């Protein structure tokens, strides 16, 4: 399991627990120094779990798909809460048995449904380590409008931040005031499926994009990805999403 306490934070101690997130994840191979995402894991080794703290000490475990970094479901207290997706329901089977009940989310995991319940964009949530602390502690009682926020929160520090260098840091830049996520940070979320596969791909391919990957950069400029001499590849990107998986 891995661990995350909002009491004390700092952008030290979620470093910490980014890292202890990358290194729960297995992997038997790294592509272009990147470690590759499995294909796949059979029964509950499937499963990460992450204990999360708010500043009260009040605690989520959330369950997390270790092929793909995704949420599938968290448990709170004596109630497990899972996406309504298929791979959730089969997370169900696995994880947090030992709640006294289970609900289904009225929406599956997926940023589009999940802004939809929220009722607005990722763009307009700001995220940083109180966002998170909140979103803890919205978890902790049902309801469902507010933790699709809650969730686009959670999945951004914790996942995100993850997949990608550049995340974690905005992240730690915002340990103590929240900010809406960069359009960078919206880009590489966007861009992760695309730039795994790619990285992929150019194994065979002297190093070279089959298809160029469009970002947003720092400065908000749109530019495109070819190969892996780019900043993205040697200096971002810390988790490959297996091409079996895509
Ligand atoms: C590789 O990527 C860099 C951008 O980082 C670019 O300047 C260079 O022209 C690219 N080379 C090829 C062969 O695509
Ligand atoms: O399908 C994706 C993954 O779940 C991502 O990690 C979170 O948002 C969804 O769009």
């Amino acid at each position: 399991d891995v661990s995350f306490r909002l009491s004390g934070a700092d952008p030290s101690s979620y470093g910490m627990f980014i890292k202890d997130l990358r290194n729960a994840l297995p992997h038997t191979e790294k592509v272009y120094n990147i470690p590759l995402l499995l294909p796949s894991v059979s029964g509950a080794g499937r499963y990460l779990l992450m204990h999360l703290f708010n500043y009260d000490g009040n605690t989520i475990t959330v369950a997390v798909d270790v092929t793909n970094v995704y949420i599938m479901g968290y448990l709170a207290l004596t109630t497990s809460y899972f996406f309504n997706e298929p791979a959730a329901d089969l997370a169900s089977q696995y994880v947090f048995r030992s709640a006294r009940r289970k609900i289904t989310l009225p929406y599956s995991g997926n940023y589009e449904r999940l802004q939809i319940a929220a009722g607005k964009p990722r763009e307009k949530i700001p995220i940083g380590l109180p966002a998170l602390d909140t979103a803890i502690s919205t978890l902790l009682h049902y309801d469902s409008t507010a933790a699709a926020g809650a969730l686009l929160v959670l999945i951004q520090t914790t996942a995100e931040a993850a997949r990608f260098k550049y995340i974690e840091q905005q992240i730690q830049e915002r340990a103590y005031r929240d900010e809406v996520p960069s359009s960078a940070t919206i880009s590489l979320e966007n861009s992760w499926s695309g730039l795994s596969k790619q990285i992929q791909l150019a194994q065979g391919n002297n190093g070279v994009f089959r298809t160029p990957t469009v970002l947003v950069d720092s400065k908000g400029n749109r530019v495109q990805i070819t190969n892996v001499t780019s900043n993205v590849v040697t200096s971002n990107i810390q988790l490959l999403l297996n091409t079996k998986n895509i």
